[PDB]
């Protein structure tokens, strides 16, 4: 009833929580490959300059 109901929507949060800690994964994975970026940038620069 009423009560299965309710319970069927607030376990929507398993897939609302899936993509949140996706997208987290994701800015972790862009914050690390901007560092390595830069740093790898830096290491062939010196070489260069």
């Amino acid at each position: 009833g009423s009560h299965m109901q309710m319970y069927k929507n607030l376990d929507l949060l398993s897939q609302l929580n899936e993509r949140q800690e996706r997208i987290m994964n994701e800015a972790k994975k862009l914050e690390k490959d901007l560092i390595d970026w830069t740093d790898g940038i830096a290491r062939e620069v010196q070489d260069i300059v």
